[PDB]
């Protein structure tokens, strides 16, 4: 595990680099696709996972990876943050800066990252007790991200999208 | 397209905060399967998209999703810095600190990032004259991140991993 506070600190700007690098290139993939490109954006989500592999890389040499109930408490403190802290936050700069398009984009992730937190917190029950989650599907709103488990609502709570355009993991 | 200086720089910090949140969301997923618990693993890559779609808004709101071609551009400008200025940098502060893991990690990360630079190089050639590429399949290796397209050799140059552990996208 890495441990001067230099190297730590490259270390952490380049995990930040690589997961920026690789969400780019995900949204351009989506893009090259829209556009006729399709082997542009095979190109892309080829490149992401390779970013992906470099971020993985980085975070286990600084020892953040740990078995699940610990990933799952990091999510939870991770997504506690955003709902408590940064978003609120975020979103009333925006209001009082008038940035319409701002208050919808810190809107749409604060409503999702409160469900995220419950559903890493239930994860965590079960899987400090050595279980799985029961969950058959997840449903995630292409538009805002909300994010349902076992039956998408009728409509997005947040967005107003229709039941019909949820992605579904399963 | 948002304008006001502060909250540009909010959705800035919120685009790099939902890119790592996904990418550990990612790497969680993969340790959760590695662990027996397929429904969380589920969870955390439907999760991680969530978090995409988060990241996509705030990137869009930034204004800075373009045409291929112009998004092509960017790749190849980020993959520059990184080749020409960051890593080089990165992986000598690790080796003047004695950090072995980071040299490891960045040394994988630089070699790859000089492949992804000259192939975003080549699709922007296509891409400007209205062509796709022509390319069957990307491999990756999932341990460095070495990056071929069509044809690898049957050892990653840079870990030594087989090609049969090379990721395929076709
Ligand atoms: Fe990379
Ligand atoms: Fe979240
Ligand atoms: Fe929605
Ligand atoms: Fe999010
Ligand atoms: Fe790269
Ligand atoms: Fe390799």
């Amino acid at each position: 595990v890495v441990k001067r506070t230099m190297t730590k600190k490259f270390l952490e700007e380049a995990f930040a680099g690589e997961s920026m690098a690789h969400m780019r290139y995900l949204i351009f993939a989506e893009k090259a696709e829209q556009e006729g490109f399709p082997n542009i954006a095979k190109l892309f989500r080829a490149i992401a996972y390779a970013e992906f592999v470099h971020a993985k890389n980085h975070f286990i040499a600084l020892g953040k990876l740990g078995k699940t109930p610990e990933n799952l408490q990091m999510g939870i403190e991770g997504e506690t943050f955003e709902v408590e802290e940064m978003y609120p936050v975020y979103n009333k700069a925006a209001e009082f800066q008038g940035e319409k398009e701002a208050v919808r984009t810190t809107h749409y992730a604060l409503e999702a990252e409160k469900i995220h937190a419950e559903l890493y917190r239930k994860a965590k029950e079960k899987a400090e007790k050595g279980e799985d989650i029961e969950i058959k599907k997840v449903y995630i709103c292409p538009i805002c991200g909300y994010t349902a488990v076992d039956e998408a609502p009728e409509y997005c709570p947040v967005c107003g999208a229709p039941k019909e355009k949820f992605v579904v993991f399963e």
